[PDB]
């Protein structure tokens, strides 16, 4: 049959995104609107930084600024842990350690307000350096596609997950960021536990033409794969 969380991701589902930001001490937020079509593994997000200029470059925040849009493919379905949160969601933990720089610590719930998808984050960046590719805003307004292995964590009835983001930097090289990812529900219902998988992700950054704010469009594909 079709999953209780499933039905809910069966057409184009409004997306909400919230995040307050401090990073060195630099306060920010981010609001971002769009729309998920998990059908397609579509996600079309923009985000505009509500208290001026973003202190930190928009592709560090890309994994931080909603995975049950994913399309799981047939013989995937019962592997799907996020939308099987749903509507009640997850919260979502990660760090992401700034090789050779300071790191991020996030905490985020995802779930349905109504009939729209909330990711309602809280990030903390402490440690980085002025004149690094971060905070020194070095990083290329550019993304890489990538694979990012999920494994179940049956302990605290959830997921996990760690890959490496390469962010390009201008001169040349990579700045590689290390993400460490929890998610665990909210709700006390059930939830599929998946065997070990890999969510494959492309990104495009752009930017609105007739948008004067700093802000950041973003169009995503991700499909679940490995099995």
């Amino acid at each position: 049959m079709v999953s209780k969380g499933e039905e809910l991701f069966t057409g184009v589902v409004p997306i909400l995104v919230e995040l307050d930001g401090d990073v060195n001490g630099h306060k920010f937020s981010v609001s971002g609107e769009g729309e998920g079509d998990a059908t397609y593994g579509k996600l079309t997000l923009k985000f505009i930084c509500t208290t001026g200029k973003l202190p930190v470059p928009w592709p560090t925040l890309v994994t931080t600024l909603v995975q049950c849009f994913a399309r799981y493919p047939d013989h995937m379905k019962q592997h799907d842990f996020f939308k099987s949160a749903m509507p009640e969601g997850y919260v979502q933990e990660r760090t992401i350690f700034f090789k050779d720089d300071g790191n991020y610590k996030t905490r985020a719930e995802v779930k349905f307000e109504g009939d729209t998808l909330v990711n309602r984050i809280e990030l903390k960046g402490i440690d980085f350096k002025e004149d690094g590719n971060i905070l020194g805003h070095k990083l290329e307004y550019n993304y890489f596609s990538d694979n990012v292995y999920i494994t179940a964590d049956k302990q605290k009835n959830g997921i996990k997950a760690n890959f490496k983001i390469r962010h390009n930097i201008e001169d040349g090289g990579v700045q590689l960021a290390d993400h460490y990812q929890q998610n665990t529900p909210i709700g006390d219902g059930p939830v599929l536990l998946p065997d070990n998988h890999y969510l494959s992700t492309q990104s495009k950054l752009s930017k609105d033409p007739n948008e004067k704010r700093d802000h950041m469009v973003l169009l995503e594909f991700v499909t679940a794969a490995g099995i």
